[PDB]
């Protein structure tokens, strides 16, 4: 479904797309670097694909 989020608060591993078609970025949240920006969202934003496992 459709996520508001950005790079550095989307899930690693799970990639955002745009309602565009095209690829926006996968979530950079390594578990090895602390960090977190649930504090903004990307307009371009519109969906990402999270892995399931």
């Amino acid at each position: 479904d459709r996520i508001a989020t950005n790079c550095c608060a989307g899930t690693k591993g799970c990639k955002y797309f745009s309602d565009d078609g095209t690829f926006v970025c996968e979530g950079e949240s390594d578990p090895r670097n602390p960090k977190a920006c649930p504090r903004n969202a990307d307009p371009r934003i519109a969906y990402g694909i999270c892995p399931l496992a």
